[PDB]
């Protein structure tokens, strides 16, 4: 598929810088036209076809594809998409309030109520990909952003699409592999992939929401994943000790090594606390 080759400079103007990954950088933008503003996400091409830099065409254009596919409330909308010799810019809903990672991090710890404000959002957008058959695979604090951090309890989107597929299968067997804290035992050990593995980092972030602390974190890469793979976790009393037993439960029905015993997204939503990769 082909993109919009005019220079995005004749259409947008660029500001502040609102991420900095491995293969791409985002910036404020500005639509010259309507003076709408948006997030401009660069990501990096490959330069050749064996070349382990930059992303592959096919993986930019999944990504694409999906965005273009999703319109809800708590996911990010894709307004446009250019692209030049170098690199393919995705022209994104801005999402000014900033990471849900930065929230908790200048935030002193949450309270049981404002973790399920934030988590309950989560869940209402996994809810709309997985109906779609979309796995997200890369859900962690870091992607998840706020539209207004001021407010006492702030709305959110998903973002980031990069590592995202359909399932249509199933099942998926693909390079895909995330952050290690926050991957599923099956993207450790190298096995098929489905909805599932969004449900374990969904166990992940609510047990970071209500503590502040990381499950499964080692000190190298290779501890973390290996915690993962043998569900080697458990709840510290001196973080855990004002939390309640059904939100224990919940995080216990997310953290399970079968993924055919963990909670989807429609068990989730029904849990009676919510019902109303190498180093170098
Ligand atoms: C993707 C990555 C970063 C963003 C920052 N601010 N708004 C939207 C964004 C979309
Ligand atoms: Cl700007
Ligand atoms: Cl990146
Ligand atoms: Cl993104
Ligand atoms: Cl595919």
């Amino acid at each position: 598929t082909v993109f919009r080759q005019e220079n995005v400079d004749d259409y947008y103007d660029t500001g502040e810088e609102l991420g900095s990954g491995q293969f791409a950088v985002v910036k404020k933008c500005r639509e010259k036209s309507t003076g709408l503003q948006y997030a401009a996400k660069f990501i990096k091409k490959r330069r050749t076809k064996s070349s382990r830099r930059g992303v592959s065409r096919e993986d930019i254009e999944r990504e694409v594809s999906i965005l273009k596919e999703i319109q809800h409330p708590n996911v990010i909308t894709l307004h446009e998409v250019y692209e030049n010799k170098t690199d393919v810019i995705l022209i994104l809903e801005l999402v000014a309030g900033g990471e849900l990672f930065d929230f908790l991090a200048e935030k002193e710890s949450l309270t049981e109520e404002e973790a399920t404000e934030f988590l309950k959002q989560i869940l209402n957008g996994v809810y709309y990909l997985h109906s779609l058959q979309i796995a997200h695979f890369d859900l962690k604090p870091e992607n998840i952003m706020l539209l207004d951090r001021n407010v006492p309890k702030p709305r959110i989107k998903i973002i980031d699409f990069g590592l995202a597929h359909k399932i249509d299968f199933g099942n998926e067997f693909k390079n895909i592999f995330g952050t290690p804290e926050f991957v599923a035992p099956e993207i450790v050990n190298y096995e098929p992939l489905g909805l599932e593995a969004d449900m374990w980092s969904i166990g992940v972030i609510t047990y970071i929401l209500l503590s502040g602390a990381s499950p499964f974190l080692g000190d190298t890469k290779q501890e973390t994943l290996a915690n993962v793979s043998a569900v080697n976790y458990e709840f510290e009393d001196e973080y855990f000790s004002n939390t309640s037993a059904l939100a224990k439960d919940f995080i216990r029905r997310l953290l399970v090594k079968d993924p055919k015993k963990r909670m989807t997204i429609q068990d989730s939503l029904q849990h009676p606390w919510i019902k109303p990769q190498f180093e170098k």
